[PDB]
């Protein structure tokens, strides 16, 4: 039914996150881009929400999540957070900061798992849509190194759009390791302001132009298999889907509700 743990650790980031450590259960395997759901009492004795597991499963001992406060159980549980810690600067006191038992169900399954076993990859998200991909860029820097001939991905192209620049902070790092790592140029990043962010990469600005990167990223890989992978707006979808269709690009039909503009 679920495994009862503890967060062990926090973190309050831009743009309304709430980053969480979360102890991981001995049973708890699981898959980059896989989901859970989680109960917190403290919040609410019965609800259940769903979130993408943000660390990767090659790291051994806790389980991340980036969570969003964009309504009322998520506003609570960042509230809950920064409170317990706002006490704590003041306390110094161990009781001002109880630890924060939860529940989690899950691992729960996705379709952009399968991009390890593509050969190439559009990797599309805005906002926290990230998450899944955080979780994925993250395995196949562990897998390169562990074993790089286990792996048929030859080329990511990842895609991150964001309304407000501070976003790209809550994987800035991540982001920067693999600028720093990618000595054999498996990933093409482009950050999209909706260098800049101090990375190597420059943050363009506006809409990205779709037609125009499908059609390069076609040109670059044909006559192969292109795999598109998506988390963000029901109105970028429809466009995506098209083009998928047009350039004859491998596309699931996915929707993303707590993305919507
Ligand atoms: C597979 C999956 C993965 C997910 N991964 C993540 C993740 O990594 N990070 C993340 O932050 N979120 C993720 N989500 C979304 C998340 O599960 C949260 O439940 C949701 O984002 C917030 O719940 P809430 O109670 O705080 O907000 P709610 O109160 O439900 O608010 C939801 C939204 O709907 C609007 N709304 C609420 N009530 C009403 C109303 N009465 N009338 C009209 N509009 C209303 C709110 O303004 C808000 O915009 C994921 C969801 C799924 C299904
Ligand atoms: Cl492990
Ligand atoms: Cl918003
Ligand atoms: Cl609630
Ligand atoms: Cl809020
Ligand atoms: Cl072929
Ligand atoms: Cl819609």
């Amino acid at each position: 039914g679920s495994e009862p743990t503890f967060v062990v650790n926090a973190s309050l980031l831009p743009s309304k996150v709430l980053g969480l450590q979360v102890q991981r259960p001995q049973s708890f395997n699981y898959q980059p881009g896989d989901y859970l759901f989680i109960k917190c009492p403290g919040i609410s004795k019965f609800e259940w929400h769903p979130f993408t597991i943000s660390s990767a499963p090659e790291m051994p001992d806790v389980l991340t999540l980036h969570i969003r406060a964009v309504g009322s159980w998520t506003g609570k549980l960042y509230q809950l957070i920064r409170e317990q810690r706002e006490e704590w600067i003041r306390s110094g006191s161990s009781q001002s900061l109880p630890g924060v038992p939860v529940y989690i169900d899950g691992p729960y399954g996705t379709p952009s798992t399968h991009i390890f076993e593509s050969k190439y990859a559009i990797l599309i998200c805005a906002g926290i849509g990230v998450t899944p991909f955080a979780s994925i860029l993250k395995s196949i820097l562990h897998r390169n190194q562990q074993n790089p001939a286990k792996m048929p991905l030859k080329k990511v192209h990842f895609y991150w759009l964001n309304r407000e620049q501070k976003a790209f902070e809550w994987f800035v790092e991540l982001l920067s390791k693999i600028e720093a790592e990618d000595t054999n140029n498996l990933f093409d990043l482009n950050l999209y302001l909706t260098l800049i962010t101090g990375l190597k990469s420059r943050t363009k600005t506006g809409r990205p132009d779709w037609e125009e990167i499908f059609k390069d990223v076609a040109k670059q890989h044909a006559p192969d298999n292109v795999e598109v992978f998506f988390c963000g707006p029901t109105g970028l979808a429809l466009q995506l889907r098209h083009l998928c269709t047009k350039y004859g690009f491998g596309y699931r039909k996915e929707n993303f509700p707590w993305l919507e503009l």
